[PDB]
């Protein structure tokens, strides 16, 4: 409907796949080469389904900060025959607050879904499902089951992936450029 939704759509149309684990279907963001991200609670194993095709997992790393606190991001390298468009130049370098963000989801349950969530707070610490978690972004939208892995964007930036909600607020794990240096 406007330039926020434009940037979000450009990311969804080229840089997402539908990932299925034993714990559900998730929006999955492809970042560069065969490297993607997914919430750690997806419990990625040795094999994952990517757009309903059986795919070997070459590597999976559940990220934690240097205090050994959960960040809820798993970086996955996929045994796929095709690379993602490199979007690392759209990743923020530092922790920050944002205005006017969009949360975008694409699954069998919620295809082509876009939500204007408004202001995004650098919330920091969250007890997420009982697990102490750092680098959380918060938005005041009543997000639901099915939105985990959803991509959070502003114009020109891919800032996080949706990881939870409390019925009134939604929470995303930050994406930082430093996670994907090689």
């Amino acid at each position: 409907m406007g330039p926020g939704f434009d940037f979000a759509q450009a990311i969804m149309k080229k840089n997402t796949v539908i990932a299925r684990t034993e714990k559900g279907e998730f929006t999955m963001l492809g970042v560069y080469d065969r490297v993607a991200v997914i919430p750690t609670h997806a419990s990625v194993g040795e094999i994952i389904y990517i757009n309903d095709v059986e795919t070997r997992v070459l590597d999976a790393c559940a990220l934690r900060d240097l205090t050994d606190t959960n960040l809820e991001i798993t970086i996955v390298k996929l045994d796929r025959n095709q690379k993602f468009r490199d979007i690392r130049h759209f990743l923020p370098r530092c922790e920050d607050d944002y205005n006017d963000a969009v949360l975008s989801v694409h699954t069998s349950k919620f295809p082509n879904m876009y939500i204007p969530v408004g202001q995004v707070t650098n919330y920091g610490f969250l007890n997420l499902g009982g697990t102490p978690t750092h680098r959380i972004l918060m938005y005041n939208f009543p997000t639901r089951a099915g939105q985990c892995g959803g991509v959070v964007t502003t114009t020109g930036k891919v800032i996080g992936i949706h990881v939870g909600g409390n019925g009134a607020q939604g929470f995303a794990a930050m994406l930082l450029h430093s996670y994907f240096t090689d």
